[PDB]
């Protein structure tokens, strides 16, 4: 039988709960690790708006997403899906739920995820 496959996570109760491509939130599959091989979704109570983040980790180059620990969420007046996600290398970069793929995408660092990976 086919399945969704996992490209990010939401932060909650301690626990890291696999985000689907399809933004399937496992709250029972959760873990108390951060997994570094995807990434995190922090302070999320509309699982409607984390079905959207994972959405865009689902189009988007899977080193790119992959590189980061956690994302924050922090929305404001004029970006309701306002997300700062937490780069690998220690930085801290911002985008929206709506672009977040283009926001990571033209990020030439971490895109270069997928350059190093050769496959």
């Amino acid at each position: 039988g086919s399945e969704w496959r996992r490209i990010a996570y939401v932060y909650d109760r301690q626990t890291f709960f696999p985000l689907l491509e399809n933004g399937r939130l496992l709250k029972q599959e959760g873990t108390k690790t951060a997994p570094s091989d995807a990434p995190v979704l922090v302070g999320w109570k509309d699982g409607d708006a984390i079905a959207e983040m994972t959405g865009q980790l689902a189009e988007l180059p899977a080193a790119v997403l992959g590189a980061m620990s956690e994302i924050h969420y922090k929305p404001t007046r004029e970006y309701e899906d306002r997300v700062i996600v937490y780069m690998n290398d220690g930085y801290e970069v911002s985008a929206t739920i709506r672009q977040f793929a283009d926001k990571l995408s033209h990020y030439p660092a971490i895109a270069a995820a997928l350059d190093r990976n050769v496959k």
